C-alpha cells in the first residue's frame, strides 16, 4: 500500500488492484462516475453502489464526499480499480456514522473509476 496524503501522515493508503489507462486523472471541477464497496476492517459492509446497481456520481474536490475520497479518486486513471484504507480523520472521525460505522473506524473502500466530465 502507498500513502497518498500530502505529507504522508498515514491517513490514506492506496493499493492498485487494476491499472487504468493512460496518465490523465480527474481534477477539481469534474464530475466522476464510479462503483464502490465500503467495509470496516473486519469485513462488515456498510455501503455499496454495486448492490444498488447504479454507478455513483459526484463532483470531485468540493467536499461532497469524505476527505479520503476526494484525495484518493484524484489519483486514479480511467478504468482503474483501487483499494483505499482510510483512517477515521479522513473518514467519519470520532462520532462515526450510524448505524454501522463506529467512531475512529478505518474504512476500506474498493473503487472503480469509469469516467468523468466537466
Amino acid at each position: 500500500k502507498i500513502d497518498i496524503t500530502p505529507k504522508k501522515d498515514g491517513g490514506v493508503l492506496k493499493l492498485i488492484k487494476k491499472e487504468g489507462q493512460g496518465v490523465v486523472k480527474p481534477t477539481t471541477g469534474t464530475t466522476v462516475k464510479v462503483h464502490y464497496v465500503g467495509t470496516l476492517e473486519n469485513g462488515t459492509k456498510f455501503d455499496s453502489s454495486r448492490d444498488r446497481g447504479d454507478q455513483f456520481s459526484f463532483n470531485l474536490g468540493r467536499g461532497n464526499v469524505i476527505k479520503g475520497w476526494d484525495l484518493g479518486v484524484a489519483t486514479m486513471t480511467k478504468g482503474e480499480v483501487a483499494e483505499f484504507t482510510i483512517r477515521s480523520d479522513y473518514g467519519y472521525g470520532d462520532a462515526g456514522s450510524p448505524p454501522k460505522i463506529p467512531g475512529g473506524a478505518t474504512l476500506i473502500f474498493e473503487v472503480e473509476l469509469f469516467e468523468w466530465s466537466a
